[PDB]
């Protein structure tokens, strides 16, 4: 029935392929450590970082990443059988829970297992609590059903160092000055103050959730935005041109070729910038291709000046990668730049090679290269009638920033198996067009984060300073999400490229070695990316 | 073929005498009644700025590239952003910088 | 719009109708929301030019980084719009235009 | 609003303010209004929102 | 102004939901100027245009 | 509490705090409390009560 | 410096040649002739900005 | 220009997927990635008109 | 059910304000 | 402290009306010293008196 002696669950696993739903339930073996001495601390970035936050004495579950709940086979026959696919609803059930207690009882250390120690278990759904947790964190959920998953300590930003920093001595109340303000209104946020679960080894717990997102698209458009139309049909617009290069001249107005015609479709947004490459030796420094410094007003940010037009407090860019935070990759609907944003590692926490994979393949021509814009003739307009031109004149240049703007219509990033699912949307007024450089979905409400923590046991002491017992939890946690689908269909008469292994580099790859090191892929292909083969009419 | 001729003609002209309303003495008084459809006011602050709020605990998987020799034999070589430096896909909001003309 | 750095440039009023005693102008000085940004500056590669030979040590200098004074409409960008004083308008009428982009 | 904040948040207080008599008549009848934004009690200004 | 600051730090937001306006006690004065002095004598059976 | 007061009420704001970190953990996890009576936000501050 | 007399000569206004979408903007469509075009087919990708 | 089939209008655009080497194409120093000569790109690219 | 391996409660907290 | 703080700026008044106290997930443990250390093993079937 219930007790210490009979399981609250089993192992579940594996998938079920279906027309409409796709259920992929997976199953690990987790544990929590004691995290930071069941303290909260102030979170402080060595190096040169203004960041400073709240480190925690608990500990969540991630389960934000595809290679966690599909396997490579079910990745690979996901991209290829279907058009697209959402997440329905997913269901996380926690059991088998475990608490061992760590003694020494010499130079020897032993495990022995002690009843009646508590977890507290909590998932935060309607997100009264930070949201930190990152898409591209090393802490996801394992892809090999068969590794144990640590869960990662909890913490949080709190406030900004530099926009503390000014004359914030608490000799006397400042009210005018506004960095005092700053850390005085700073949020700082318990776990405890939540309603939540506390098990043991007999008990289980679950939860629901029901997502509300966008699609993944997985087809491709063969065919320019702007290059679609008919040449056997001529078209009825004409192109102007400009005569005599002079104030008596007029445009003259001849008809497009057929293979060459006007469109209302402009490319999607992007932003030239590359990031910077320096060669800077700071890895906490932002090196990215939008950096942002927010400061308040009357705040002053590392070393700021007024600027003298607008009397306000700016910064050096050298100045502002100290004191702000980078967004990459900016590059949207720009394909050219696919190599530049993404480059991550599949394999965590292995020292033993780096296995950085960059994307490089995207064959959708919905996402533009290169944008040029014209304006005009060649050559400088004589002032006078008649004449003959003028000073040379650049016709033609490179628009390298483009941002949004009215017939603009693209397609995101092809994603590789192992990404992130979905992204926090912050919780602020205003929100343009979601598309994310990365591929993610971002949800107004996302899956709650479920906190883990160990519950603190004392020991007595004469000295009454806090000690406490040194123990851990174990458990098993399955993950359901259910999948909506949509099977593709096409009057394509061609065979479609398919994610097939062929193209492989490396024939052992998604396959444990001699010493049981599981050999993940260290290129963007290996990982089976989407957007590949399937045909999209424009 | 005059087209300020042509603005002119096409301006409008309102009267408000041409609109049903009512007249009213001392005695008698009148009302009106109007629903909203708006959206709302926000009187919360974030504390966090959009790019600032992660988990510095945990090691990101995202690398940085880096150009090496500064010629055409270069390429991007990768190296791990730092647990406190995160990228973040969220742009700050729109912006125009032109503080208006201050000529005097 | 979303920069909180230029909110002392654009609103200036007084709260005093008719009083010729004195201005009393008051300006949006104080805005705490992190969610609104004081800068935004973007950096596009390398800091010395590229040598179109092999080998080859560096080029000429470059610019690596630079202030971008003026961020258009973009996707994923999220912001919060500006804090009101007790004395503001309630509402403002939306033109009877065909078009219209996001209300901030 | 709800909040699981810990910390107290800025409320506007009139403690803040730096014209002491404001909002009030004067010896002739002239009402006193501010002449600084803080003194007229700006939203969003304690109120903390997870991002 | 008390309203006003109540409003702020009490609640997360607000929006108008529906107004009415309600235009009473009217008063129609006539100016007329006997002499060097104007004196101001209420006139009934003077209608006030109002048009929303 | 209802009131008739036109003007603002002092509120127990943190602007008023003499420490602006407060009611916080510290680098050692300290929890920084009040050591003055204005910051441990006394009651009775500014609820007009008519005599 | 405090105090002295202005400086170099600076560019104060500028034509704005490329205005992209940006928020409170309100516009009318071009005016149509009698022969053009209906409609037009919008494409089948994932993400659309406003149709003008 | 008397070539009526290469790119005349107010905005050009080349579309290459990233490896790919579009007309005479060389590789931008900075970002390594294949680029064109604005001359180059009317070849490669559709404009888009009116963009107004 | 009930015994030396189920929790008897959990953790409550927080607050509720009401008019 | 938020919660002291929004109750002394949104209240005129207040009083407690009932209390309710609930002393659950017990857990007694013994300290026995086996060497120079202490170890703290959990001794089933030992109470706890509690008295209201």
């Amino acid at each position: 029935g219930s007790g210490v002696g009979v399981s609250t669950g089993g192992w579940e696993g594996g998938t079920l392929f279906g027309d409409n739903r796709v259920i992929t339930v997976n199953t690990r073996q987790w544990y929590a450590p004691i995290y930071n001495g069941h303290r909260y601390t102030k979170l402080e970035g060595t190096g040169n970082t203004f960041w400073k936050g709240i480190k925690t004495p608990w500990g969540y579950f991630n389960f934000n990443a595809y290679d966690s709940h599909f396997s490579p086979q079910d990745w690979q026959r996901l991209t290829n059988e279907y058009r697209r696919w959402r997440p329905k609803k997913m269901m996380v059930k926690i059991y088998n829970l475990q608490i061992k207690q760590v003694v020494t009882l010499q130079g020897d250390t032993l495990y022995n297992n002690d009843l009646t120690a508590g977890v507290h278990i909590f998932c935060d759904g309607s997100h009264q609590y930070p949201y930190s947790q990152h898409p591209w964190d090393a802490g996801t959920m394992p892809e090999l059903p068969y590794k144990v998953w640590l869960l990662e300590n909890y913490g949080y930003f709190q406030f900004q160092g530099d926009l503390i920093d000014t004359s914030v001595d608490g000799g006397s109340p400042d009210v005018e000055n506004v960095e005092k303000e700053i850390a005085k209104s700073a949020p700082f946020y318990i776990l405890e103050n939540a309603n939540h679960e506390v098990l043991r080894t007999g008990e289980e717990t679950n939860f629901h959730f029901n997502f509300d997102c966008g699609w993944v698209n997985n087809d491709r458009a063969y065919c320019p935005l702007q290059a679609d139309f008919n040449p056997l049909v001529k078209t009825r617009r004409y192109f102007a041109t400009r005569n005599n290069y002079n104030n008596s001249g007029k445009f003259v107005y001849t008809r497009y070729s057929p293979y060459n015609k006007p469109s209302q479709w402009m490319p999607g947004p992007s932003l030239g910038y590359i990031g910077n490459t320096q060669s800077a030796a700071t890895r906490e420094q932002a090196l990215g291709p939008v950096t942002v410094v927010t400061a308040p007003p009357g705040t002053s940010a590392y070393t700021a000046f007024t600027e003298q037009q607008s009397k306000t407090n700016q910064q050096s860019a050298s100045n502002a990668t100290w004191s702000g935070y980078d967004v990459s990759p900016v590059n949207c609907a720009r394909s050219g730049f696919d190599k530049i944003g993404l480059a991550y590692d599949s394999a965590p926490e292995s020292e033993l090679e780096e296995k950085i994979s960059i994307r490089d393949i995207d064959n959708d021509m919905s996402r533009w290269g290169q944008v040029f814009v014209q304006d005009g003739t060649n050559k400088e307009i004589s002032n006078d009638n008649t004449g003959q031109g003028g000073n040379t004149r650049q016709n033609m240049a490179e628009l390298k920033n483009v941002w949004m703007f009215p017939n603009q219509a693209w397609d995101s990033t092809p994603i590789s198996r192992d990404f992130p699912i979905w992204v926090k949307s912050p919780n602020t007024d205003k929100h343009t067009l979601f598309d994310s450089s990365d591929g993610t979905l971002p949800m107004s409400h996302p899956p709650g984060t479920i906190f883990v923590k160990v519950a603190k046991i004392p020991i007595p002491t004469q000295t009454n300073t806090d000690s406490y017992l040194t123990l851990y939890v174990t458990g098993q946690v399955t993950c359901t999400i259910e999948w909506e689908v949509e099977r593709f269909m096409t009057k394509n008469w061609r065979p479609e490229s398919k994610n097939d292994v062929s193209s492989f580099r490396d024939a052992f790859l998604y396959t444990v070695g001699a010493d049981g090191t599981y050999n993940t892929p260290e290129r963007f292909l290996e990982g089976m990316p989407t957007r590949r083969g399937i045909n999209k009419t424009l």
